[PDB]
């Protein structure tokens, strides 16, 4: 999973490159096996009326997590995005690892990074509240409300703009905290019943179908590809709906 051959990250925002460097730190030693998304993609670039959008994608599996996408992206000179989640298999029910990290020449606008619930309650495995909660609340300066589809989302969710270096840091240290309890989890979840299993996948979809609804992302992937585009890369790269 190395990134030291990547083309995007020499030229991506410093918070976004920390990130892309601890998500590939905390896969890279896992029992991966390529992800192949579909057309085996992995480069793609487009261009419509305006700026051309780059993207680089990269995607494993372990028996624990049906699918780990990683993807940096690059709009034009300036405008740079992280994408990453980690999606469990619903056999052993972990929560939804995700992130989104958004940067302008103005520096990091939004930072969003969560462990999201699964389970037809929507709460978190009681191994995971108790852990997050023993990190203790993160100080940031500049919080943001997420929007109505992001109820998936746990309430350790962190959605900001980063204020300063110290923020930023912080942020990525917090994100480097939720993957340490979501790999040390991985290896104590045992395979569940058949009902649970279909419960999980249930969490999943949802998640999913919500992550849809998001226009920011949207509108970025129509200037440079058009509508129908979007929609295939939307549903079917970034949030599969498993069934
Ligand atoms: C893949 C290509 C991709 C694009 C083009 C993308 C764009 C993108 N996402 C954004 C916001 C956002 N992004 C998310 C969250 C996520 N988004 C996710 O892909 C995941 C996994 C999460 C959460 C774990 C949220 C909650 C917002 C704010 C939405 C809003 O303000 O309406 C914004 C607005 C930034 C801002 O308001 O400062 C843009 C331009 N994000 C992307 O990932």
């Amino acid at each position: 999973l190395s990134l030291t051959n990547s083309s995007l990250m020499p030229t991506l925002n410093p918070m976004i490159q920390q990130l892309a460097l601890a998500i590939a730190a905390s896969w890279q030693s896992l029992p991966l096996k390529p992800y192949q998304l579909p057309e085996d993609l992995g480069y793609v670039e487009g261009r419509l009326e305006g700026e051309k959008l780059v993207i680089e994608n990269r995607c494993y599996q372990t028996p624990q997590f049906r699918k780990m996408h990683l993807q940096l992206a690059k709009v034009g000179k300036g405008l740079d995005i992280l994408h990453c989640v980690m999606f469990p298999e619903p056999l052993y029910g972990l929560p939804l690892f995700g992130c989104d990290i958004v940067a302008g020449p103005g520096g990091v606008s939004a930072a969003i990074a969560d462990l999201s619930p699964t389970q037809s309650d929507r709460q978190l495995p009681a191994a995971y509240q108790k852990s997050l909660a023993e990190l203790g609340q993160p100080e940031f300066e500049q919080q943001r409300e997420l929007p109505p589809w992001g109820e998936i989302f746990s309430e350790y969710c962190l959605f900001i703009r980063p204020s300063n270096v110290t923020e930023e840091e912080r942020f990525v240290q917090r994100v480097v905290d939720f993957l340490q309890i979501h790999c040390h989890q991985s290896i104590v979840a045992e395979p569940l019943s058949e009902a649970q299993t279909l419960e999980h996948r249930q969490g999943q979809i949802h998640y999913c179908q919500q992550q849809q609804k998001n226009d920011k992302t949207r509108r970025v992937l129509e200037k440079a590809f058009g509508e129908a585009w979007a929609e295939r890369y939307m549903s079917q790269v970034l949030f599969d709906v498993i069934q």
